[PDB]
């Protein structure tokens, strides 16, 4: 008989920024090469976490759980944006288990998965815009803020479209990820007075 | 033998909004069927307007200002973007001249004409963006003032380029213009729940 239950691979570093679609794949064989189902917990209790999904493509499928052609699970979600994030980023994980069963009925011992998840600027980091030349360096124009908010886009296609680009008085850039996190770009690195260049 | 001064139309609502170009025509008419030239002052002293021009295109020609086809004179020029706006409105303006004369050298009266001026914010109105339905109405998110900002940018492709669309936190929408002069659109005709 199969007495044998099924071993699991997890990812290593998983790492997830808060509004931002996220993936991993856990790795399942099986002595019999065939794996009936999963179960993700917090240690045998729910798993309290409605945002995290997975497939249950080919579960229960005879010669789905080899170890030349293991099963490959795809977890995936969107961390909330507005999960939060205490004083401590490092706090910012959720540590949760994985079993399996095979056809026999053997079913593994829960090991754990790390999902870290960090705020959208530790993600990007924005490059400095073309300098805007300006009149006055302590007032800019709406049109001087046009520019800006424009020159640093130009300069940021890999900054989410979604983010939001703010201009002060001074030329001060303020970046605004959609989970509200924050970059800065100081005016001395964005405008320059147009008589004296 | 001719005795009589040309005659001289001028418009009577010529207004003018800061930062941007205008235009207007004075049309002249003499008896003699020819204008040989005008003259823009204040009341006979210097003009002192430096950024109006005219043009003086078929002047002192025959048959140039006759009843049937009189002479149009295009004046343009742009008002300051910083030309400061008295209190009240009767007094943000010009009051100039016009005198015009024909061949024989018969010169007309003065003739007055008032360049209106006014903010950037008198001429623009902006049309309803479509709108933005939003998580929370008091506590707008980024990505949902990015929305607004483009709707209102969609919806109103008359408004200067230059002009800065700002967002509030509960979708109150301030527009304003590169003469700094605002408007604004109130939260409820720019996002819902
Ligand atoms: C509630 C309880 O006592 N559960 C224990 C459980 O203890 C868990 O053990 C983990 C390591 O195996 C971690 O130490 C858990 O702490 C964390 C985590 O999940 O990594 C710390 C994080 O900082 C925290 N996240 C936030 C955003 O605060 C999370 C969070 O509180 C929960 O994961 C959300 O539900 O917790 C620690 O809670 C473990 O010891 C098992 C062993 O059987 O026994 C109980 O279930
Ligand atoms: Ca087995
Ligand atoms: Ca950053
Ligand atoms: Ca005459
Ligand atoms: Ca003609
Ligand atoms: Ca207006
Ligand atoms: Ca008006
Ligand atoms: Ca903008």
């Amino acid at each position: 008989t199969d007495t044998t239950p099924p071993t699991i691979t997890v990812p290593s570093d998983i790492i997830a920024y808060r509004g931002e679609e996220f993936e991993f794949y856990f790795e399942i064989t099986d002595d019999s090469g065939q794996v009936k189902n999963i179960e993700l917990s917090t240690f045998g209790k729910p798993l309290g976490l409605n945002w995290l999904e997975y497939s249950e493509d080919n579960f229960n499928v005879p010669g789905n759980a080899t170890s030349d052609n293991p099963l490959r699970v795809r977890v995936h979600g969107t961390v909330p944006l507005n999960e939060p994030i205490p004083a401590d980023k490092n706090r910012a994980q959720f540590t949760r288990t994985i079993r399996a069963w095979d056809a026999a009925g053997n079913v593994s011992s829960n090991i754990t998965f790390v999902i870290k998840y960090r705020a959208q600027t530790d993600k990007y980091n924005p490059a400095d815009p073309t300098i805007t030349y300006v009149d006055r360096l302590s007032s800019l124009s709406p049109s001087e803020k046009n520019a800006v908010e424009a020159a640093v886009r130009a300069a940021n296609p890999q900054i989410p479209a979604a983010a939001r680009i703010t201009v002060s008085a001074n030329g001060t850039v303020t970046i605004t990820y959609p989970d509200s996190s924050t970059d800065t770009i100081t005016a001395n690195r964005v405008v320059k007075d147009l008589a004296s260049s």
